[PDB]
C-alpha cells in the first residue's frame, strides 16, 4: 500500500495567515495560537505572512492572493463569528467557508480554517484559549501538516 | 514576520457603491453612511460612483460590471432584505451573498457587504443609522481598509 | 459623483421570459402580469421572447439559452413553487435561484426573479395577482429598469 | 435498450483512500472496512494508495491531487463528523461534501462519500463498524462499482 | 527576563510509556495516538520503551521504573477510568495521580498524566480517540515540551 | 520500538497476602479467589505467605513488613470496607490505599488492591465471588503479571 | 496463527435459494437482491436453483433437499415474516430459524437467513430494498463468502 502522510515539524514551512478585527480581543488569541504552533514546531517567525482584513467577509479575497504566492506553503484563515440577532451570521460563515474551500481546490493548496462560528459568546471564547484549545493552533497545526503532505504528495 | 495591513486614510481611492431600491427609506441611510464615511477619510466624492438598481437580487450583476472597472478600488453593496412571511427572503440574502463572494474571488478585487439580512423592520431600522450603527458606513469604511491593503497585496 | 440608474419606459427593450408550468393557474397570471408591465412601459410585445418549460426545475436551462441571445437584453424568470410534505420544495428553489443568479454573473446580463416560494398555496395565490401584488409584473419591472441601467453600464 | 453498470470485482482496480484524523477511534474502523472491501473482491492491497489529513475539511484538497493520477480510478473519501456546541459541524460537513462532489464532476472520476455525518458520538459508532455498518466499506464498495462501470461508460 | 520553553519537536528524544489493560479497547487509542504524537513529531519509534500492566493502580509503580532509567527523558502514564457503582474509581484515580505526581518531584523528571477520569463510558470515547481529542496524544504532546524544556532547565 | 510486559503463568513465583478479618464472610472469599488464582496459574501454594490484620487499618503496616522480604515477589491486599452510617470509611479507605500505594513506591515493589470499597452490603457481595466477580482473584492475577513484568523491568 | 476466510468473488459458485411466496411483495424484492448479489460478485445465473414454496414453515424441508445436492455449494433462505394479531409468527419464526441452522450442521454446509422477521409490515418494507437494505442481498453475500470459505475449510 502507497502511504502518504504530513510530519508535524515545521523546518523551512512558510505560511500565510488571514486575520479578522472583527472580534480582535478574541482573534488576536486565535493568531498567538497560530504562530506560537508554528514557531515551536520549528517554523521560522520570518517565514509567516500576515494579512489583516476588517472581518470574516473580507478573508477569502485577501487568502486567495496570499495563497498565489509560490513562496507561500499553505494559508491559515483566522477569524471569529458570533451569532447576532439577525441571520447575518448564516451568510457570512457560509461565504467564508464556501470561499476559503473553493480557493484551496483551485490553486490546488492548503487553506485551513481557524474560524469560529459560534452561537454565543461563551463559545467563541471557550476557543480562543480557554477550555476548548486555540482554534488559531490547531489550524496552524492542520497547515503544518498539510503542507508537508504536499511536498511528497502535490 | 511580513505584515500587511489597510490603513483607513481614503486619499485617491476609487469607490463603486451598488444600491438596491426596495426598502428605500432604510437603504438611503446605508447609502448616506457610505458616502459619508469615503469623504470624511479623505476620499473624494467625484471618485464615487453610485449605481442603483431594483432589489438585493440585481446587486451582484451591477457589482460585476463596476468591480470589472480598472479604475475602480473596491465595490461596496448596499441593500436591505427584511424577512416576509414565505421563505423567499432566505433564496434571495443566500444568492446576493454569495454573488458577491464569488465575484469577488474572481475579480481578485475587494467587494464588500453592507446588505442588511434582517429578520424584523425593527432589526434592519437598528442597523440602517440608529442605535446598531450604520452598516453602509462598515462596509464603507472595510472597503476603504481593503482598497489599501490591496495596493501592496495585488 | 457618478451616477448610474436605468428608467422604466421599456422602448426598444427586448425581453425573455421563461415561464414554467407546474402550479400553472398561478404561473399564469404572473406571466400575464409580466407582459402588461412590458407593454405599458413601452415594450412591445412582439419584442418579448416566451419559454415554457415543465417545472422550476426547469426553468434556469431555458433561461440559459435566452440570456445567451444577443438581442435579448434581459431575462425574467416566472414560477410558482408551493411547499408540499418533503424537502424537495427546498432543493429545487435553491437551486433555480442559484442557477439563475449564476447565469446572470456568468453572461453579464440581467435575469430577474418572478419565481414564488411559498409555504402555503395562500401565500402564492396572494402574491399572483392579489392582496400582495402580481411577482411577474415586479420581475418585469425589475428586468426593465436592469435593461436600461445595462445601455449605460454595460 | 443500452444498459451500462458496474460488477463488484475489483481485479485490476487501482483506488486512492483520503481519510482524516479528527475522531481517528471511529475513522481507522473505516479505513479497515475500506481496504477489506477492496480487498477481498479481488483488489490488491499494492494497488491502494492512502492518505491522511488532518480533519474533514482537509478531505478535498487531497482527493483533488489523487483523483487527478491517471493511474487511480476512484477515490474513496473518508472521514467522521460529529455535532458539537457550534454550528461548526454544518460549514464543514457541507464544505466537504460540495468539494467532494465538484472535484468528482471536474475530473470525470468517481470519488464516494464515506464520511460519517452524525449529531451525536452514537450514531457516529453505529455506522463505524458496529449496528449500522461500516460507511468505509460501503463507500469502497461503492467506489469498486463506478471504476468498473466508467470502464465502458468513461 | 530569563525564559525558558520547550519546542514541540522531539528529535533524540527517548520517551517511556506505562499503559494499563483494563478498558484496553480505549487505552489502545490513547497509545496509538501517543506514539503518533512522538514519530510525527520527530521521535524514533525506537526510542520509545512501553510497559504495560494491569490496571491504574499498577502504573506508578512502573513509572517509578522507567523514570529512573537516565536514558529515558520523559514518562508518559496512559490509562482508563471509568466510575463504577462504588468508590473505589475515587481511591484508585487518588493514588494513581498522586504517585506519578510524587515521583516526578522525587526524579526530578517529568512524567506525564495521560490517565482519562471518566464519570462514564460516553465520557471516556470522547477522550479517547473521538470529539474531545485523544488524551494519550496530549500527555506524550506534553513529554515532548517538558523533555526539551529540562534539557536547559534541568 | 522496547516493550516490557508480564505473563500470567506463575511458576517460581512467591507472593505474599494481607488480609484483615473485619466483614470475613466476605475477605475469605477473596482469599480463596486469590488462593486460587495462583495456584491454576503454576505457582504453588507454599510459595505463598498470608498474613491476617484485624481490619484494613491495619493492612498497609503488615504489608510493609511482607514487601521488604527478599524472597516476596508482590504483595496482594485484601480486605472488605462497606461504608457505615459515619464518614469512618472514608478516612480507612482513603488511608489503605495511600500507604499500600506509598509503599509500593518505597520499595519498588508492586503491591496490588484487592480491597472492596462498598457503599452497600449487595456491592460488596456482588465483588466477592458473585456477579460482579472475585476482587482476590483480579488483585492476584494483577500480581502475578506484575512480578513477572518486574522480573525484566526491575 | 493459521488463518480462514472467505473472499467475495462468486466465480465459479453454486446457490440454492429458497423462496417463499407469503408475502411476495417484499419477497420478490429479497430474491431479487440475492440473485443481483450472486451475479454482480462473478457468479453465474445459470449456477442458482430457485425452489418456490408457500409460506416460511415450508422453506427448511425444500432447504433440506437443495443443500443435500453435491453441486450446491450454499443455500439462501428467504421468507418474509410479519407478526399479525396472535403468537403464531413465533412458532413460525422459531421452527424455520432453528431447522435451517440444524440442516446446516447436519449436512456440514453454509445456509444462510435471509428471512425477515419483523413485527410490522413498516419493519419488513425497510427491509426488503429499503432504508434499511435488503436481508436477501445480505443473505446471498454471506453464503459467497461461506461457500469461499468451505473451499479451504470443508
Ligand atoms: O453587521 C454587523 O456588523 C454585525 C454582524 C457581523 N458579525 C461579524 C462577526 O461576528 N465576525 C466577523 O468576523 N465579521 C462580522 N461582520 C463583518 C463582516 O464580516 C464584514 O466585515 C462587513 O459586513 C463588511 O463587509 C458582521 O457584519
Ligand atoms: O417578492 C417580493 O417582492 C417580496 C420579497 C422581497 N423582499 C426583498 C427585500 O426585503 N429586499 C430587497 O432588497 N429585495 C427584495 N425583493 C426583490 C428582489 O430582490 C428582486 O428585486 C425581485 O425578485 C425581482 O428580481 C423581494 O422580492
Ligand atoms: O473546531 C474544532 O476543532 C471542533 C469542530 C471540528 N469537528 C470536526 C469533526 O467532527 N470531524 C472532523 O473530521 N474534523 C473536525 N474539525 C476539524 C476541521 O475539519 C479542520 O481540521 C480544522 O478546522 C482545521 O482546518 C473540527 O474543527
Ligand atoms: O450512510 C448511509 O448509508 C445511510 C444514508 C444514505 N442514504 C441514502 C439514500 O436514502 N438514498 C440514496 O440514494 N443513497 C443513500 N446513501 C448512499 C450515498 O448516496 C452513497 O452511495 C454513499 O455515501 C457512498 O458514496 C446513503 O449513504
Ligand atoms: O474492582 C474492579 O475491578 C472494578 C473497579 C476498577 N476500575 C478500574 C478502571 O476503571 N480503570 C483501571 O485502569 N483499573 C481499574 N481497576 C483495577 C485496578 O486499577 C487494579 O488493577 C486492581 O485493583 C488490582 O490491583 C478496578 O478495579
Ligand atoms: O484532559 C483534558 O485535557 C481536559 C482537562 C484538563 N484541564 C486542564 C485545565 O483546566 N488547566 C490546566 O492547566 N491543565 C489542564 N489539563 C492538562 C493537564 O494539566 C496536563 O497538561 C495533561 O494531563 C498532560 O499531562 C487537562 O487535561
Ligand atoms: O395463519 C396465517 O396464515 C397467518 C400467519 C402467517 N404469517 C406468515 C408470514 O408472515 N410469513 C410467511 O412466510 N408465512 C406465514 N404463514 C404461513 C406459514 O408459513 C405456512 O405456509 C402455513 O402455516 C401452512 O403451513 C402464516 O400462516
Ligand atoms: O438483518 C440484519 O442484518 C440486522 C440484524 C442482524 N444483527 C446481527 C448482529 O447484531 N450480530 C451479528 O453477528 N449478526 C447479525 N445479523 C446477521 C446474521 O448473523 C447473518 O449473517 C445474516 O442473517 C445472513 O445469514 C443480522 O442480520
Amino acid at each position: 500500500m502507497q502511504i502518504y502522510e504530513g510530519k508535524l515539524t515545521a523546518e523551512g514551512l512558510r505560511f500565510g495567515i488571514v486575520a479578522s478585527r472583527f472580534n480582535h480581543a478574541l482573534v488576536d488569541r486565535l493568531v498567538e495560537g497560530a504562530i506560537d504552533c508554528i514557531v515551536r514546531h520549528g517554523g521560522r517567525e520570518e517565514d509567516i505572512t500576515l494579512v489583516r482584513v476588517p472581518g470574516s467577509w473580507e478573508i477569502p479575497v485577501a487568502a486567495g492572493e496570499l495563497a498565489r504566492k509560490e513562496d507561500i506553503d499553505a494559508v491559515i484563515a483566522i477569524g471569529v463569528l458570533i451569532r447576532g440577532a439577525t441571520p447575518h451570521f448564516d451568510y457570512i460563515a457560509s461565504e467564508v467557508s464556501k470561499g476559503l474551500a473553493n480557493l484551496s481546490l483551485e490553486l490546488r493548496k492548503p487553506i485551513t480554517f481557524g474560524v469560529i462560528t459560534a452561537d454565543t459568546l461563551e463559545q467563541a471564547i471557550e476557543r480562543a484559549g480557554t477550555k476548548h484549545g486555540n482554534k488559531g493552533w490547531e489550524a496552524a497545526l492542520s497547515a503544518i501538516e498539510m503542507a508537508n503532505l504536499f511536498k511528497s504528495l502535490r
